């Protein structure tokens, strides 16, 4: 079932961390922080 385990440590923290980066992977491109690091 989905009783007593860590429900915060699962693919619910893994996926919500992935479509968290994905907007700054797209909206990087006006800065470009491969070729700036300052």
């Amino acid at each position: 079932e989905a009783y007593k385990k860590a429900k915060q440590a699962s693919q619910d923290a893994e996926q919500a961390a992935k479509d968290a980066e994905n907007a700054s992977k797209e909206a990087e491109e006006a800065a470009k922080e491969a070729v700036n690091l300052k």
